[PDB]
This record gives structure tokens, C-alpha cells and sequence, in this order.
DNA sequence: CCGACCGCGCATCAGC
DNA sequence: GCTGATGCGCG
DNA sequence: GTCGG
């Protein structure tokens, strides 16, 4: 946190562009700043120290020198006055409400928490368990309580059947010391990508983890992504825990190795990496990796044994999941 | 300058 | 019903 | 908003 005043007010600046004025590419931007700055070990001086690193440009270097100064940014000021702009934001923090609904819903008269609750026949099956669970989905989970998670669903999966494989990604794997949710990454052996030899892999699964009352509500699900809500069990007396958000993706299991480096992320790491396939003549997904044309069009899928071959094929240095926070 | 900025699953709607 | 676009969300 | 060519 050597710069947590400048990450603090980029990610604000962030959130502005994406949830009010819809500018994905000014958002994606100051993320970069963000994170580039969040990972310099240096406590920043200046802006044209700042505009040293990658990413960040003449315009932000000016609203660094301005933070340091006075220790606020008047664009911001002006943003956490105005009553559209905070009523958008605010909305957007329901899951299931992004930029577009939230001015919507704004348009609308609809602007509070408590407009919302009043206002339920008006929310889609995604929105209404979001603010079912606001409070709950804004804690973080104490890796304590992620490793208790960990056990009942791997354990549930084992009872399912014992050839699946279930791996718990995102921040967990990435070894933090707290997460925003859990996500699993499912395989077995009858769903690769020459055939998929059983169905409902994934529904059950997902039904076995509603059967023992983990899996609470649905947000979204399909063949292969389940979106949605569970909850530890609690004791005798004790307060309940708070319900959490998971995410389950079952992968063809010969194509785990980039399904595991996708799912472990961060989002960034992921943004970055794929980028820099690209420049090396390359396209990365959740799949493959395959070589790009001298048109630019994807050739076949290249062999993958590990997540370190895919680093090899486009020149980086390998990364232990715990050093891809970015 | 300027285009180029990852990649994709599921839900919902418009148009047919 | 299907196809395509869009919104939202995952990392 | 940034920046590579
Ligand atoms: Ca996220
Ligand atoms: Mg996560
Ligand atoms: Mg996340
Ligand atoms: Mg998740």
C-alpha cells in the first residue's frame, strides 16, 4: 500500500468511466495505471516519476502531481457531488446492474437501495438475488473459511463421481489471504474436446452441492458456467455465515492446463498476457493457444502440457500464480 | 498522428 | 423457434 | 487514456 492514495483514486477514476460514461477503453486505461503503479516499489514523488511507467501518460502524470499536492483530485470531488453520476455508481454495485441498466433505473426514479427493494418486479432473476445479498457479496472470505469451502466441494465432487477434478482458481490460487468469492474449475474425463461422452456433467455437480445446501441461488446456468450463491454451514447458536458468490466452469480436461491459467487470473494478468500473445503472433483463450496467419487468422490449436509451455511460446518468463496479482 | 486495446458464457431482446 | 446483437459478468 | 509504429 506505498501507493495506495494514487492506486485508491485511479480505481475511482476507473469505475467513474465504465459505470457513468461508458468508456470501456478509458476505464481499461486507468486499471493499467493502477496496477502498474500498485506494483512499483517506490513511493511515488511525483507525476513525471509516475509517467515513467507504463501506462501511465501525460494526463495522468498531471492528476498524480495534483493528488500529491493536495491530496485530492477536484475531478472526483466534482464526481462525488454530482447525484446522477454517485446514484449510477451506487446502482452498479448490485450484481446484475451494470452502466446501462443502473441509468436506466436512474431514468426511472429508481436511485436507492430502498427504491430497489420496493421496486423488485422490476429486476431480472440476476438483479434480484444480487440485492437479495448486497451486504453479503461485498465482504471479502477470510482464506479460513475459503479452505473450509474448498473441502466441502471437493469432497461433494468426489461423491458425484470420483473421476472429476475439481480445482479451486482466482485470488485463493493466487494465494491471498482473502477472496471475493470462489472459483472452481471442474474436469472429467468424458467431456474433452473430441466428445462429450456424459451429460449434465456440470448440473450434477451443481445439484449434489444444492442436495447438501452449499449451492443457495442461481444466477446463471449452463452447460459449461455456473454463476451463483452458497453458504458455509454453520454451528449450534452461531450466527449464520455470510452467503458468498461462486462460479463453477467445467473444461474440456485435455485443455485444463489454459482453463486453470485463465480461471487463476488476475483479470489484468489475463488482459496483459493475452495482449502480449498477440504482439508475439499468437491468440490465447480459455482453450488453446494457437499461432496467428500472415493474415491474422487463428491457426490449429498448439500442444500444451503444462502452464508453463504456454509462457514459453510467447517468450515470458514463467509466473508462480501467487506472482500474477496484478 | 492514429488504430488498436483480450476473449468468451449466459440472459435477454428484436426481428423474422 | 432461431440468429444476431447487446448487457453483464468472469479471470 | 495511452502509446507503437
Ligand atoms: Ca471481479
Ligand atoms: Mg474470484
Ligand atoms: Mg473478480
Ligand atoms: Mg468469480
Amino acid at each position: 500500500t506505498l501507493n495506495g492514495g494514487i492506486t485508491d483514486m485511479l480505481t475511482e477514476l476507473a469505475n467513474f468511466e465504465k459505470n457513468v460514461s461508458q468508456a470501456i477503453h478509458k476505464y481499461n486505461a486507468y486499471r493499467k495505471a493502477a496496477s502498474v503503479i500498485a506494483k512499483y516499489p517506490h513511493k511515488i514523488k511525483s507525476g513525471a516519476e509516475a509517467k515513467k511507467l507504463p501506462g501511465v501518460g501525460t494526463k495522468i502524470a498531471e492528476k498524480i502531481d495534483e493528488f500529491l499536492a493536495t491530496g485530492k483530485l477536484r475531478k472526483l470531488e466534482k464526481i462525488r457531488q454530482d447525484d446522477t453520476s454517485s446514484s449510477i455508481n451506487f446502482l452498479t454495485r448490485v450484481s446484475g446492474i451494470g452502466p446501462s441498466a443502473a441509468r436506466k433505473f436512474v431514468d426511472e426514479g429508481i436511485k436507492t437501495l430502498e427504491d430497489l427493494r420496493k421496486n423488485e418486479d422490476k429486476l431480472n432473476h440476476h438483479q434480484r438475488i444480487g440485492l437479495k445479498y448486497f451486504g453479503d457479496f461485498e465482504k471479502r472470505i477470510p482464506r479460513e473459511e475459503m479452505l473450509q469451502m474448498q473441502d466441502i466441494v471437493l469432497n461433494e465432487v468426489k461423491k458425484v463421481d470420483s473421476e472429476y477434478i475439481a480445482t479451486v482458481c482466482g485470488s485463493f490460487r493466487r494465494g491471498a489471504e482473502s477472496s471475493g468469492d470462489m472459483d472452481v474449475l471442474l474436469t472429467h474425463p468424458s467431456f474433452t474436446s473430441e466428445s462429450t461422452k456424459q451429460p449434465k456433467l456440470l448440473h450434477q455437480v451443481v445439484e449434489q452441492l444444492q442436495k447438501v445446501h452449499f449451492i443457495t441461488d442461481t444466477l446463471s446456468k449452463g452447460e459449461t458456467k455456473f454463476m451463483g450463491v452458497c453458504q458455509l454451514p454453520s454451528k449450534n447458536d452461531e450466527k449464520e455465515y455470510p452467503h458468498r458468490r461462486i462460479d463453477i466452469r467445467l473444461i474440456p480436461k485435455d485443455q485444463y492446463y489454459c482453463g486453470v491459467l485463465y480461471f487463476t487470473g488476475s483479470d489484468i494478468f489475463n488482459k496483459n498476457m493475452r495482449a502480449h500473445a498477440l504482439e508475439k503472433g499468437f491468440t490465447i483463450n480459455e482453450y488453446t493457444i494457437r499461432p496467428l496467419g500472415v493474415t491474422g487468422v487463428a491457426g490449429e490449436p498448439l500442444p500444451v502440457d503444462s502452464e508453463k509451455d504456454i509462457f514459453d511460446y510467447i517468450q515470458w518468463k514463467y509466473r508462480e500464480p501467487k506472482d500474477r496479482s496484478e
